[PDB]
């Protein structure tokens, strides 16, 4: 039967789903490591010990323990990111999507979701992979990985607690995928690794680390890097948040072993309850439990692997949204709420400024206020808002990306780059907020192509070409179709530095994304802080 | 006679001079002190000793002793501004333009001569004042200075060469006017003073200094105000170029009396010959010799008489023009050429930057250069010149002024802003100077009105509306007409900061002039420098 599989793990069956009028396989919850509970919480994973019998997945798994966003109780907006299934510490599962009948020898996607490497979920409704592949014939892989501080909890020099081991979840689900893809159909020599925010993030470390690079054949990253000023903590740093955690659950501190040891005594939800007060600053967008540059996962510091060419040479395809900022400012900073227009004072942009670049001294934050002020104009609420709407995007995401953009491309084999810039005709968020970080995962998703969830047909075409992008990209290292018109992605290089944008308009090339805020972020500000 | 006036210092008989097909009366080369030579050199200026008979002051005075441009011989635009009489150190006397028949008691304004403290002539075709006097029927004075060392070698604490007495000297002159321009039909309590570049900065240096206030009504300031970077030194740099000075001469440096008396026994040119050269840094628009802060003339810094308030209450008007950079890049600058488009390159224009900002240190030439840089476009030399342009136009005019302006207003009792943005048909420097710093003056002076001078039909209007509003300025501290129509030039307010330009279109209001270079170049960089 088409939905039974015999893997190097044992026997799984799936299920047949439906999807637009046709029909395809799906193989939900399948695990790929050991579930890492009891005295196993806070280790690297282990791989999953093969069973007897077939391994019934026809049903999505758990979602991994953490926060849970209940700023806006009821809102779709808010909802749909949050876990949708029962959380456990028994979470390590994948979920793979096969065209019917099952290819021989395929194009395989690997989707990481993101979440602040706080939370996230495979099985939310808007990372169904049915429709990708479906349209695109691929075989669709999401996995998962621990969050919080059950996947980046970070003592460096102890074995128990060493941190990354959320990044060596993803690893091992790689892994598995490398090992076994083959029995559904999947080219294991033909992998594409994706994700969004901290998953994009994820996907660049991969880039990076030693151990991940044969794993995988070429990579997307979405509105996120692995350099982002949120993606990671030195080893002294989440040592000290590690410690700082303990210290709020009265835990014993005289050692890494009595401080792991209450630590792993604690309920789950014990520990979700304080993760947020071991922050060092007042802060927005900076996350407690992140990846820590640890001398072993990555070898040295990123910027220097950067410079020195240090990862996988291959095809990237990256890009960021138009409004990475409002999310967090809506989360987080004075004077914005969900129901209002969100004008900002000029008292309430300051703050905001502060609390966008917490390491920042007064000298740091003149610049930042000087560089996104109109002077002309310095009371303008709307100015202020998207000021820091700017400030907290360029900052945190398309600067940082963007500086990967250009370091990656000098050693690299092809980059394409792209800004998606169509804000979505049903989205519940208010006007303000603007094309917001994480809503171009619906068109990448296909869901536009379901007439029920009421998108204009120009967002239908819309996802249908990004969804051919990316499996295009994915199968040959170019989104473009050899031999049809449609005007051509162009590649992203060194001296053009083009790159498209991403809506229902017809396509137009441009240059040099946001490069004058991204000098005064990637190159004169840290210039500053290191001189004052 | 109407061209014999009775003053206190003695007669003096004038000549009648033609203009615009009438006559006026002219009082050239009146001394208003004691020929500051041989021992007198560098020492404060002495009240001329009262004559009996007839001063003969039918033509031009002497010049002051100066550098000469001769960087292109020959050529009109650099030729007009150099002395046109003989150079002597015997040199201070003033010019009286009078309408005829002679006022009785009309408003009366005295002219301040610029050329960096350097250079200058009470003489120069474009000063003739019989326009001015003759259309809007006011009292022309024009004095003379002191410049170079013999108006400003500082060495402080000795009464022989105590610096700024080139300032004295305009003082000296502005003491005569207010008791003697009675008898020419003046009236001494409505006494405007005005001036542009440097005598725009000594026209402000007379508002602070508390023994030159009581002597003018009012004030007009042309691309000059006296808090510009390169209008004062310390009274420790002054001494150290006085010594670097004697020095270049070989003279004894032992004591002051020794260095005094040799520089004293050098024939003038010989001081000339080496002015240049006592200059600290490699730089451009900066001058050796200029007022010192002396704690006499000056009591306190320019920055703090400003804050709170010491200096004379009144109304001013003033402003800039287009392009303050140009010409000072032409004559210093690498890239810049006469003859040419002066197309810089991204190396010509770093090397701009050093030179127009020499006190700052490297994090403070990445601000520079990151705040004039066009980021998507950095290699287009038009840019990279206009962009020079406004770097030193801005850091040493336009910037000033505008911090002057603001901390005048507070206290002051009106202030009227311009900016004059047109550019003369007939000028034959190239097009790429655009409006060049000291190309207003002939609109002032009334020069489009002569025909044999090829000025547009459009020019001389505005030349008659700008020598109109000077002078009802003068005489009622408002440029506008109480019961005209024409648009009225709006008061300066701390809240609007409204301005006009002044060019041969129908006028427009606008505000905050060049506020977003001027919070990079009053607030942020010095703050920048402070920390590193
Ligand atoms: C697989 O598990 C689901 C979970 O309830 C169950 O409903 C389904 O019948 C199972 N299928 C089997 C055991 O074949
Ligand atoms: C990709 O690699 C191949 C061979 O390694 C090379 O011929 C080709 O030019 C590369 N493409 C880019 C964009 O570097
Ligand atoms: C005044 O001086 C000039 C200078 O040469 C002379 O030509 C003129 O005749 C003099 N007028 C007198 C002395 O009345
Ligand atoms: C000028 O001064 C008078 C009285 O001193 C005052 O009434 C008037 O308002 C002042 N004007 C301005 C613009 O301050
Ligand atoms: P991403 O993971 O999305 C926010 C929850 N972010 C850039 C951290
Ligand atoms: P100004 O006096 O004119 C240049 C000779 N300048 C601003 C110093």
């Amino acid at each position: 039967s088409e939905l039974l599989v015999n893997t190097k793990s044992g026997k799984v069956m799936g299920t047949r789903v439906p999807v637009l009028s046709s029909h395809i396989s799906a193989f939900l919850g399948i695990p790929f490591a050991e579930p890492p509970v009891g005295n196993m919480r806070f280790r690297r994973p282990e791989p999953k010990k093969p069973w007897s019998g077939v391994w019934n997945a026809s049903t999505y798994p758990n979602n991994c323990q953490q926060y849970v966003d209940e700023q806006f109780p009821g809102f779709s907006g808010s909802e749909m990111w949050n876990p949708n299934r029962e959380m456990s510490e028994d979470c390590l599962y994948l979920n793979i999507w096969v065209p019917s009948p099952r290819p021989k020898s395929t194009t395989v996607m690997v989707w990481i979701y993101g979440g602040g490497f706080y939370s996230g979920s495979s099985t939310l409704d808007v990372y169904n992979g049915k429709y990708l592949a479906y349209t695109e014939e691929v075989v669709l892989v999401s996995l998962s990985y621990r969050v919080g501080a059950f996947g980046f909890l970070a003592l460096h020099g102890s074995q128990e607690a060493p941190g990354n081991v959320g990044l060596l979840d993803q690893r091992m689900a790689l892994q598995w995928v490398h090992d076994n893809i083959q029995f559904f159909g999947g080219d294991p020599k033909t992998v594409t690794i994706f994700g969004e925010s901290a998953g994009g993030a994820s996907v660049g470390m991969h880039i990076l680390s030693p151990g991940s690079r044969d794993l995988f054949r070429r990579a997307i990253l979405q509105s996120g890097s692995p350099n982002c000023p949120w993606a990671s903590v030195s080893v002294a740093e989440g040592r000290r948040r590690a410690v700082e955690l303990g210290r709020n659950l009265n835990c014993n501190l005289n050692s890494d072993e009595e401080l792991i040891h209450c630590l792993r005594e604690k309920k789950p939800q014990e520990l979700i309850d304080v993760e947020w007060n071991v922050l060092p600053f007042d802060s927005i967008f900076r996350f407690s439990f992140v990846p820590v540059i640890d001398g072993e996962f990555f070898p040295t510091s990123l910027e220097s692997m950067l410079n020195s060419g240090n990862f996988k040479k291959t095809q990237i395809l990256l890009g960021v949204n138009k409004d990475e900022g409002s999310f967090f400012l809506l989360y987080g900073a004075p004077g914005f709420s969900k129901d209002s227009e969100s004008k900002i004072s000029r008292e309430d942009f300051m703050s905001g400024v502060k609390l966008s670049v917490p390491h920042a001294n007064d000298l740091g934050l003149d610049a930042v206020t000087l560089q996104y002020t109109d002077w002309m104009d310095d009371n303008n609420g709307i100015k202020n808002r998207d000021g820091l709407d700017d400030i907290v995007g360029d900052h945190n995401v398309i600067c940082p990306l963007m500086h990967f953009v250009n370091k990656y491309t000098k050693f690299g084999n092809g980059t394409y780059l792209y800004f998606f810039n169509h804000r979505a005709s049903n989205l519940v968020w208010p006007e303000w907020m603007g094309v917001i970080h994480g809503y171009e995962i619906e068109f990448v998703f296909g869901l536009p192509l379901v007439k029920e969830l009421n998108y204009t047909a120009e967002e239908e075409a819309l996802s249908r070409r990004i969804m051919h992008y990316w499996a295009t990209f994915a199968k040959t290292g170019n989104p473009n179709e050899p031999h049809s018109q449609e005007s051509k992605w162009p590649l992203f290089t060194t001296k053009e530095q083009k790159f498209i944008d991403l809506n229902t308009e017809p396509m137009k090339v441009h240059q040099r994304l946001r490069v004058q805020m991204c000098v005064f972020w990637n190159q004169f500000l840290p210039k500053l802080l290191n001189a004052t």
